[PDB]
């Protein structure tokens, strides 16, 4: 009660250096790679890697490729996009199914920002999508090379 | 139980100390400068003034304004590292000869070179520091390191 | 009273800054940096010769990769792999020919050498570089490598 009472007041000032503390290496941490969007955080590795081997790094790093579920998601992609000028890989494929994209996890999507015509499946081989600096998306070839940003 | 919960509650903030200690060295390494309670961080690459202003504001902070010898010092650490000099916040812009924090303040600290300011070719009112922590002002359209403090 | 919900309320804060400071070390991580138990290995991206990459991770607070383990040695190794260049590892022979030891002065406890190494080619290579395939190799100090250190 009483000898409580003060490691109580202790562990509040504790607590209180640590959020301030934390709260300044968040700003740190995504400066200039990431952007964080609700709860989400979109950080890019800064290189570009064909489909596969994106959604490996990604994935080992304990996260998975940029999957935006919403516009103001997608909006916060964009600027990494933008800020490293090179289109880069979404999650979501149509590999399946031809047609039906959806997430690793086999979810539809619940949200898309498809440029006009898209997705066509070019040449009959685009089971994979890009996100465009204009924040518009396009199926494209897997095999391709594109910016590598990983959601956490 | 009271005591236990709040010894349980001392065991996860004892561990958050030691776990965000070992973070923030990570964190710092190689980009980045503790000193007093300002983070000086580098993003690793050049550009113009305007640019990189607006890359440190839009991340919560603003490029890199050392206020004291301790923080042109540690400052310079990064420059020396990248051996690229860089741009600092202030600016003479408004009115020639008198430099000033985005804010209008006038400075409190200054290091500049012999001779600087020299508003040479009658077009520099920005500043960069070089790998030697003194101070030139420069025309705002040369790129220079990008280093902003949080 | 007060203080059972004041403890309670002090909990939630800190369960929340525990699940906030989980995803920061995560993105942290990405794509540089690799943990294993309490040791994390960061790769700064760049060469150096070993004394200048020695003196980047102590000012840094920390050391040189040292892997004590298989385990240590296997996530060094992505990173190297990752960066596709050979890094240097903490550990030299400068004071006792033959003998490598931690800059504690400490002997190993865990080595990978390659086979045929170490060998001391031109009797000049106290320093410690490990290859893309974990495999370690002695090499003159004043050649460069990837700098990776642990925290
Ligand atoms: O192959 P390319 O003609 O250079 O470029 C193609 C076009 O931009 C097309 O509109 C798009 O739908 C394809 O995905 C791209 O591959
Ligand atoms: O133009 P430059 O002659 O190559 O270099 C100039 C000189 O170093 C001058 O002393 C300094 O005050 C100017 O800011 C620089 O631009
Ligand atoms: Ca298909
Ligand atoms: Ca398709
Ligand atoms: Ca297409
Ligand atoms: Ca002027
Ligand atoms: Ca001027
Ligand atoms: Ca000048
Ligand atoms: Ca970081
Ligand atoms: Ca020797
Ligand atoms: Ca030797
Ligand atoms: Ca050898």
């Amino acid at each position: 009660v009483a000898s409580l009472r003060q490691q109580v007041e202790a562990l509040q000032g504790q607590v209180q250096h640590l959020q301030a503390a934390f709260s300044q290496y968040k700003k740190v941490e995504l400066f200039p790679n990431g952007q964080s969007v609700g709860e989400k955080i979109f950080k890019t590795a800064g290189f570009v890697k064909p489909f596969t081997e994106a959604q490996l790094l990604c994935t080992q790093a304990g996260g998975q490729l940029a999957s935006p579920r919403s516009a103001a998601e997608n909006a916060a992609l964009q600027q990494l996009v933008v800020a490293k000028n090179e289109a880069a890989f979404l999650s979501m494929t149509d590999s399946k199914t031809e047609g039906k994209f959806t997430y690793p996890t086999g979810e539809s999507l619940v949200y898309s920002n498809w440029a006009p015509g898209e997705p066509n499946d070019d040449g009959g081989s685009e089971d994979c999508v890009e996100i465009f600096t204009n924040g518009k998306w396009n199926d494209r070839a897997c095999g391709e090379k594109r910016l590598v940003v990983c959601e956490f």
